[PDB]
């Protein structure tokens, strides 16, 4: 995962207020999330990878291993059970509630870290550029 760890910025965002609607977000958390222009930092520590977002939106932290599930409550307030694994060098995030399910995205792609949120047939790419 040394690929991923380092300083991030988002520098540009596309379908993710239609990623969020298909989520279930609220009308007012969609817009003030819609916004935000986060930092995302990445660290790796052992076997323990954690991933920070830094926004005015709301900041986040999540540390886990790779295929163990833990408890994770999202910036939009969800209470989700969430796995990460690593596939051919994607990180693979699903999250879980209320019988729902979301995929998102990590891969590194030229110098950027691009993130793809997918929630039923509806995909929100964002970019990520070093920081």
């Amino acid at each position: 995962c040394d690929a991923f760890v380092g300083t991030w910025k988002l520098v540009s965002s596309e379908n993710f207020d239609d990623y969020m609607k298909e989520v279930g977000v609220g009308f007012a958390t969609r817009k003030v999330a819609g916004m935000a222009k986060p930092n995302m930092i990445i660290s790796v520590n052992g076997d323990v990878i954690t991933i920070k977002s830094e926004s005015t939106f709301k900041n986040t932290e999540i540390s886990f291993i790779l295929g163990q599930e833990f408890d994770e409550v999202t910036a939009d307030d969800r209470k989700v059970k969430s796995t990460i694994t690593l596939d051919g060098g994607v990180l693979v995030h699903v999250q879980k509630w209320d019988g729902k399910s979301t995929t998102i995205k990590r891969k590194r792609e030229d110098d950027k870290l691009v993130v793809e949120c997918v929630m039923k047939g509806v995909t929100s790419t964002r970019v990520y550029e070093r920081a």
